[PDB]
């Protein structure tokens, strides 16, 4: 009988056998849950419990043992598992299934155990309905989701409160046995580790049975999630015996293709409106190949290896199912074809489109001029915007530690072409003063300002070098631009000057949102995921991509 | 009683239980082997067999079922497994261990089964002693190796005759349960897939128990090894029921540091002898910064990201244990510190040293000239030699599909800076004819030769584009050099000219050995591994590196 806690004593000569019978009517799935524990603190004689089905046999040893790194062992006493859910179809029949539960051990004196069995009342997840459940490293849980007729793709969202312990969320097709162990859950299907948040995007076309399992498994230790380790002189960590993690799981229906074309149209058209706006001004007004050839060879030749590398990354993550390889923003990531994140890709179109307009207007200026005012450097930074925009997008196909270096290498390429923290701050101080009645006052002001960041870098010591470099470059360039304004006023159009500040003010708002942070473990990078914010298709980092284009464009227009 | 085959019938009401008792004396390990089979062709009622130890329980179902890709099912009737080998120490005692074997099922009529049990006579592998054994997908195997006192590192080498089926060889520490299943063997320890050859290098410092298990597991399909699939209309592939693979395993003692230092000293001292010969010639005789700066900036800024990517690969392959990530030559791979292949790294010192000597002699020539003869292109090609050598070494830290593109990208960059198969052959023909009484005859000869290579490329269609490009370039350059020789002879030192041909012949000899080929599955790349050939520390590809270095040096000296 389910919902009852059996108690018994097992030893060498005596074993206990309990046969359970139950039925599962068609169109209803009934998963059995086994609840066992043992009070035997000894490990030389663990109690062995087996559950036998019509086709599958599952067995475990109690108290459960885990062998983490640095040869620490653990004694988990409460163990539990879910059996393979037999599925019934329109071929009707009250299937009078029976499940054998047998327990035995070889302890010379004995080992106490209490066994409880019960069907899971909430085993089939419902769409958009949040469910709450508690999982333990020795008590894994998994549930079945069935696709609806209209919906063709879903996003499964999991949120926890306390970051530790580490946990893994896996999605597999319905072919039992179900892989719900720490050493085996990673073999099949899609999965990702997590501490606080997770999100897996699925398509119905990849599941022939139009129903899939969702498996939750809690790790014994927390290295894989970037956690620490309490150094204890006792090999058997008896303190780590009641690990738990309150969990909430919600399955939302993925957006339809209607918003896909709406968001894409919005991106293209507004920059097309910039084309129309510039053309309207032109009609109203109507009423050096060495650098080009060298840079085009450098850009093309450098791009191809990273595209081959990244498309290789994209392919392997697509087939292996290891979703912790790429550091996406899994709450606001949208797939199309082979790309697993399309919003982060299309969002870089503005860089390509705005830069194209910059090259055309400079060409127009050059043509009119022909019919120290040089546009060669303008073309170099104009191409710089194009190449980075395409290259940054290809980085976002699968963001990682490896391909971030290639993201900023091209910026380092151009910077050179134009030409431990104490040392780093001191060198930055030297660069600030070497780069540049009242002339001395402003020079002291600029050096004092650059010294404030020097104290910031030396004390705070941020983990992102590129962000620190860009902030220094942004602050210094605006200072030079502000320098140009004040003396021009003192020397006796304007809208572009004002507009540059507004977008730059907007740009830095979304720059510091850090929704994805790859320097930590992939689980921690998923703590900072945030939902879609623009047209239900874009997130904050894409908004950073948009404003960074117009901020650079307006600043470049002043230049 | 071991070495006996029991026969029995199973059904709902009757189960069979057989208790075995045996002892394992100290310093001797005794692994039990279970050999089960069932004749029930039905899959709706498989017979479930469990083996219970003092601590561990292992259960399985017969006929074993596998679910490969494309939803093909496989039914194996012969199953087999090895139990946890209980270890005994100098704390003596004839441990009178017991092992229960319980077989049961719920088939309405029943199922036949035959069960045999036996201790493995050859369970502890001996050093340098080849062992032969047959493995099956449903009959995995594993054996224990114990390190000797003097030896501190070993290389385990596995050889098979027939390439298929695909197999996996793993090495784990002694902490049972032992991972000997297709879905679980990949979790812990080191492992690699293979068809014909495999080799794992192990150090004693990484195993606290100074003894490790080696597990052979045969895959159900051959997709992971690049195999094909017989498309059959029957879902239950009854033909795939007797898969077997003969195997030979041999553990060789890894070389000591003496040969390491001998080979390193040999290389360094022969190139220092080239230096000494150049200095002796000089003593006997005694009796443009824009290009440099641009090339050094480009080289450094392009090199740094690929070094970062390659060191990340090395770290992940070192920590994960996935040895199929890098396409080494595992028979002649030697570790030192964090590098898992040192010979392929040290072998590139010749490129750097020969390039350095070339730069020094060009500088000497320039200095003597100062006190259309331009050396700028000579400096550019010397820097190209340096950079290509360093980058080839960094690629050889871990060879892969991804980083070969970066390997060829620097050469492509240099070629550009100096400036579907039918279309490729036509374009190659056009390039050959565009690049270049008797002048017509020799031009026709060269065009016909390039047409012969065009036909080769169009018909054979090699999978390596870089090799084909390098061969074409080498042939054209040698043709140009021979042309210069003959027209200098007709116009009315030499040792270098003579030696260039010999070193190029040796270079091609060792280049066409293709010991590693990454375009296929890693198992196929391991099919072509060859043992160490020079000083017991170098293989054919390192000899290719050396001969390419000296051939390039001599050819450039001719130039
Ligand atoms: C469950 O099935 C077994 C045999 O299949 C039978 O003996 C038992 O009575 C069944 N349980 C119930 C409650 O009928
Ligand atoms: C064992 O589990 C049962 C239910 O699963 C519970 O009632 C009992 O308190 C547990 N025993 C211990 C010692 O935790
Ligand atoms: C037959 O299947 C359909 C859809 O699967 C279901 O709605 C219906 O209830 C089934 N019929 C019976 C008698 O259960
Ligand atoms: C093996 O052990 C069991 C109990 O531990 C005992 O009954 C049996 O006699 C032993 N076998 C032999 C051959 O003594
Ligand atoms: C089953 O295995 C035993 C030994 O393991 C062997 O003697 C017997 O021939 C096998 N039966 C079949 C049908 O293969
Ligand atoms: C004690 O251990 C050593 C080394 O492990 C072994 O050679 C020796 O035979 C052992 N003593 C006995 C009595 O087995």
């Amino acid at each position: 009988d389910f919902d009852h806690v059996y108690s018994g004593v097992v030893n060498l000569s005596t074993e206990n056998i309990y046969s359970f019978n139950y039925t599962s009517q068609p169109d209803q799935v009934t998963a059995v849950r086994v609840y066992v524990n043992s009070s035997s603190e000894n490990l030389n004689y663990p109690v062995l419990v087996v559950v036998r089905q019509q086709k599958e046999v599952l067995s475990w040893q109690v108290p459960l043992l885990f062998q983490g790194l640095y040869q620490r062992s653990y004694n988990y006493q409460e163990v539990s598992r879910t059996l393979c859910p037999s599925e019934a179809t329109n071929e009707t029949g009250p299937l009078q299934q029976l499940i054998f539960v047998d327990v035995a051990s070889m302890a010379p004196l004995g080992a106490q155990y209490k066994l409880l069995v019960t069907k899971l009342k909430h085993f089939q997840l419902r769409t958009n309905v949040a469910f709450h459940f508690t999982a333990s490293p020795s008590q894994p849980q998994y549930f079945l989701y069935k696709f609806p007729k209209d919906v063709d793709s879903v996003i499964i969202k999991v949120v926890s409160e306390m970051a530790y312990p580490c946990s893994v969320v896996s999605v597999q097709n319905i072919m039992c046995p179900v892989y719900d162990l720490d050493h085996n859950v990673e073999f099949n299907g899609v999965y990702q580790s997590m501490t606080k948040k997770a999100a897996i995007t699925l398509q119905k076309k990849d599941f022939p049975g139009e129903q899939f399992f969702v498996v939750f498994v809690i790790k014994p230790e927390d290295y894989a999630c970037g956690g620490s380790f309490f150094i204890q002189e006792k090999e058997n960590q008896t303190w780590n015996l009641q690990r738990k993690k309150n969990l909430e799981v919600t399955i939302v229906p993925s957006i339809k293709e209607s918003v896909y074309v709406k968001s894409s149209l919005f991106s293209v058209f507004i920059f097309l409106s910039f084309y129309l706006g510039c053309l309207l001004v032109g009609f109203v007004h109507y009423l050096y190949k060495i650098y080009f050839w060298n840079i085009i060879t450098i850009a093309v030749f450098y791009a191809l290896p990273v595209i081959q590398l990244v498309i290789t990354y994209q392919t392997v993550v697509n087939v292996t199912g290891n979703q912790d390889i790429c550091y996406y923003n899994f709450l606001c990531a949208h797939p199309l074809g082979v790309l697993s994140a399309f919003n982060n890709i299309l969002s870089n179109l503005g860089h390509v489109l705005l830069g194209f307009l910059f090259l055309l207007i400079v060409l127009r200026r050059d043509i009119l001029h022909r019919r120290p005012k040089h546009f060669g450097l303008f073309y170099a930074m104009g191409i710089a915007l194009m190449m980075e925009g395409v290259l940054s997008a290809c980085y976002h196909v699968c963001p990682n530690y490896s391909n971030f270096q290639f993201d900023t290498s091209f910026m380092y390429m151009i910077a050179g072409l134009c030409m431990f923290w104490v040392i780093f701050s001191a060198i930055h101080v030297l660069a600030s003063l070497a780069l540049s009645m009242d002339r001395m006052v402003l020079l002291v002001v600029g050096n004092l300002v650059n010294w404030s960041f020097a104290l910031f870098g030396l004390i705070y010591r941020p983990r992102d070098f590129a962000s620190y470099m860009l902030g220094i470059f942004i602050c210094n360039l605006l200072l030079y631009l502000a320098f140009y304004i004040i003396m021009k006023l003192r020397s006796s159009p304007l809208f572009c000057i004002v507009a540059t500040a507004v977008m730059w003010a907007a740009a830095l708002y979304f720059f510091f949102q850090n929704l994805s942070s790859w320097e930590g473990t992939p689980a921690e990078s998923r703590e900072k995921n945030r939902e879609c914010i623009l047209l239900d298709f874009f997130d904050d980092h894409d908004i950073w991509h948009f404003l960074s284009a117009t901020a650079l464009f307006f600043s470049f227009l002043v230049l």
